[PDB]
């Protein structure tokens, strides 16, 4: 129903830029942003197998590892109409864990870059909270965004983006239980609408 | 010396597969000159950190790894006399572009009158494991080594609470013959 499970819920995610004068008037531009009773639509995981990095830690093996209900697809309409480039994430749990979070970027389904961080829990009002705030976006991505934003046509941006995906894998560090696996696929939004997203479940 | 400084020493390093097989192992010095490897790392690149100082913290290790052979694991273990919290960062680089960065932290455990920092059984990142299988199916040691001339790992341990760098190891890689096993050579990075 949302992006997450009973063990680990994604509270918030966002990738952004603050211009170098934000020390005078603060502003931040959101490339993409998720903030968090229908059930969610489904998408068949094999239909995107080729879009993620096969052999090991790619989609098929991860799904085979399960649990099957931990897998969500997120379709992003990015706002490229806008410095410090950042990513922030916030998850929450009933149990106290140490999370490992991996972010794999893949071009044409080949694992281009991978960031991996650990995050330990901080108590809160009835919940454990895990905050990975203001991760500085790696400059592969900032460069790709700059090159991408100067293309002359939306449809060209979207054909480029059809090869660019991101796989996020959150696991328990101690036990290696997979908690959350998210495939992201990307399209650019028209000027006037901001960023927007549609979350699906990955079934088989 | 060994691999370390007065504030922090490497006691154990091992990269292994269990079905245990050890690709590389250190258990516990001539100067190599840092510019000689500048073209091997990004430019987050080694010159940045070396300028940051302290240059007595920077080391180079050359591994001759053993690929003759699951769970793919990395275990490091450090030592200190001050109670610290380490941030250990690995960066795997291929052809100078940084293709993975893995970031962990370990807080000090008291033991035998010293502090041990044990980062044991990190799942080897998936890039490295795919790389290892591909590398292993090659038919000649010289082909492995040609491949491996473009692959390097860079480790920066820093004090978490202060951001001081404490340690900085560049790793370079070749394969050894089926007879000889793993071997390695630590070097001071100077300039
Ligand atoms: O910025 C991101 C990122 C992560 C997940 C996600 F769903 C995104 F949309 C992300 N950003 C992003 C990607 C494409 C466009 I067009 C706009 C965006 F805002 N990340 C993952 C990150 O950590 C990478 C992983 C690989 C190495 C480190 N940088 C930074
Ligand atoms: C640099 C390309 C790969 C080198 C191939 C040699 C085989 C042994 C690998 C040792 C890696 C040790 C550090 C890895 C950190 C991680 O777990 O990502």
């Amino acid at each position: 129903r949302g992006l997450g499970t009973a063990r680990l819920q994604l509270v918030e995610f966002s990738a952004f830029v603050e211009p170098p004068d934000a020390v005078d008037s603060y502003q931040r531009h959101l490339f993409v942003h998720i903030s968090q009773a229908p059930p969610l639509e489904s998408v068949d995981v094999r239909q995107i197998y080729d879009k993620f990095p096969e052999k090991k830690g790619g989609l098929r093996e991860l799904y085979d590892r399960g649990p099957p209900h931990a897998f969500f697809l997120v379709k992003f309409w990015a706002d490229l109409n806008w410095g410090f480039y950042g990513v922030s994430s916030q998850y929450e749990s009933l149990e106290h864990m140490t999370l490992t979070c991996s972010s794999k970027v893949c071009s044409f389904g080949k694992q281009v870059v991978e960031k991996v961080e650990t995050e330990r829990a901080q108590l809160e009002d009835g919940r454990f909270v895990y905050r990975l705030l203001r991760s500085p976006m790696c400059e592969y991505l900032v460069n790709f965004l700059h090159k991408l934003r100067q293309l002359p046509e939306r449809y060209m941006m979207n054909s480029v983006l059809e090869n660019f995906t991101i796989l996020q894998v959150v696991t328990n560090r101690d036990t290696q239980e997979l908690l959350l696996c998210t495939a992201y696929v990307f399209e650019v939004s028209t000027s006037e609408r901001g960023a927007q997203h549609h979350i699906y479940r990955l079934v088989r």
